[PDB]
């Protein structure tokens, strides 16, 4: 089969953030099969554009050869354009899905660096204090940020599970023009968290029609509100209801289903999950590699994550902090270092508000430094629940 070289997939997202990306085809000949752009689209329901073919140069395969992308200037940005490559009849194929991000780089600090992972409990904080964090060189810590969170539950009169949004949660979302696409035009990626919520429904615990159906939801729920995927939670769900046809045992292989038909369903956005409950372990569906369907896992405060199948800990996180109950540590010069030697690729936060930033502050100390050359700066501003107004902090808490 043919995959992508440098990260051994078959679907691999490129965000461009200079003018050139180089990479190899990995089995002869390849091509870009413009043709084959219909069927691929046609498979995911998916509607990709086909990424102009003179902005990609082959040095026939040495078996590899060398690709280089290049950025270009008609195109649309926040749209996801596609290299198929052709040399079962799949594993002729492999496909590039390319992001031109040279205009939304604030939360870029460069190639190889860990990255930041935080989740807002959006009931109570408003997730536009992602833009209090900050490097005094002025990149914005946390290249991504959840809404915790929309539910998985029954919808009784549909006969099927739904995702489920409380009334924080849909006016974020009636609302994601200025209270999270502020966000996204600076670089972050805004995921949907999705949480069980007290009934027979969970995100463990779905047949394989019921997880077809429920991804495939999950994915219109990020296109419609234009958000770059989804983290999973496996809580707080009851037993399930074994006679329906949309609910299965609870397992581990139940969940991979999910996240597997998730990424089928948005093949170029983040299908990310926390690692509890049921969520994670399996490392197959249908002999598709998690590598090509997880792609950030995050560990409960005071763990690491860890890698199945051909990830590596650049998917994984290497310190989770609990910000408004203090588990987990805090991100210092000697933990950063730590976690670079150790490759892991994210670090995760939790719960911050702006009543407990010296707290939160306090716990980014030192690290930024080794992560990136540059401390994490004091924090000015602050946003109340449901307001675009930028606030004084801490004068105006
Ligand atoms: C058990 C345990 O412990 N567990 C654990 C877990 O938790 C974890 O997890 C993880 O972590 C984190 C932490 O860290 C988390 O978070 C958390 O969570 C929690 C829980 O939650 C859940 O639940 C709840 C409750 O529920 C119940 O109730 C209700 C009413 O109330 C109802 O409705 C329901 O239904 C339920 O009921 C049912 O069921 C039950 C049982 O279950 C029974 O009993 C009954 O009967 C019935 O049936 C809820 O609520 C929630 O939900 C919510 O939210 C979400 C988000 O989050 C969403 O999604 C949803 O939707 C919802 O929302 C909505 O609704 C609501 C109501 O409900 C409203 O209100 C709203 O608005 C909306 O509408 C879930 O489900 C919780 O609790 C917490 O919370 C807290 O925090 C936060 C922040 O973070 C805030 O925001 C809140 O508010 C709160 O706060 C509070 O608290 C705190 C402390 O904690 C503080 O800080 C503050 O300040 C406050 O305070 C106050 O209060 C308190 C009490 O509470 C007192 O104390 C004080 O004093 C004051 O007053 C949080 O959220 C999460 O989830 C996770 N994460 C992730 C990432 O995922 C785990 C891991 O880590 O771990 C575990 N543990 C263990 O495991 C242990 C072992 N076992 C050993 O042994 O060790």
């Amino acid at each position: 089969y043919l995959r992508d070289g440098k990260s051994n997939l078959v679907s691999k997202v490129v965000e461009l953030h200079g003018e050139t990306y180089a990479t190899t085809v990995k089995m002869a000949k390849v091509k870009i099969d413009a043709a084959y752009l219909e069927t691929y689209n046609k498979a995911h329901n998916t509607d990709f554009a086909l990424y102009p073919q003179d902005l990609v140069t082959f040095a026939i395969l040495t078996a590899e050869v060398e690709m280089t992308i290049r950025a270009g200037e008609g195109l649309q940005e926040d749209k996801t354009y596609a290299i198929p490559v052709a040399i079962d009849e799949d594993a002729k194929h492999c496909i590039y899905l390319v992001k031109d991000m040279r205009n939304a780089g604030d939360a870029y600090k460069g190639e190889g660096v860990m990255q930041g992972y935080l989740f807002f409990e959006v009931n109570d904080v408003n997730p536009l204090n992602t833009l209090s964090f900050q490097l005094e060189n002025g990149k914005l810590l946390w290249d991504v940020v959840v809404l915790f969170a929309a539910n998985i539950n029954y919808d009784a009169e549909a006969g099927r599970p739904r995702v489920q949004c409380n009334p924080n949660v849909q006016y974020l979302l009636d609302n994601n023009e200025t209270l999270l696409q502020p966000l996204r035009r600076r670089g972050v990626k805004v995921l949907l968290g999705l949480l069980g919520n007290h009934d027979i429904t969970g995100l463990a615990q779905l047949s394989e029609q019921g997880a077809k159906d429920f991804a495939r939801e999950v994915a219109q729920y990020c296109k419609a509100y234009n958000l770059d995927g989804v983290n999973y939670a496996d809580l707080y769900s009851n037993s399930p209801d074994l006679s329906n046809p949309s609910l299965t045992n609870p397992s581990t292989a139940a969940a991979a289903r999910l996240c597997y038909e998730t990424k089928q369903a948005m093949p170029d956005k983040l299908v990310t999950v926390f690692d509890w409950g049921q969520m994670y372990g399996v490392a197959t569906v249908d002999g598709v590699d998690a590598k090509e369907w997880i792609d950030i896992v995050v560990a409960n405060y005071g763990s690491a994550a860890y890698p199945i199948g051909q990830m590596t800990k650049k998917q994984c996180s290497g310190i989770s902090m609990e910000f408004n109950l203090g588990g987990g540590g805090s991100l210092s010069a000697s933990k950063a270092q730590s976690m670079i030697d150790g490759g892991y690729g994210w670090f995760m936060g939790f719960a911050p508000s702006p009543a407990k930033y010296g707290s939160v502050f306090s716990r980014l100390q030192g690290g930024g430094e080794v992560l990136y050359g540059s401390n994490v700066a004091a924090p000015t501003i602050f946003y109340k629940k449901n307001d675009p107004t930028p606030y004084k902090y801490p004068d105006d808490l």
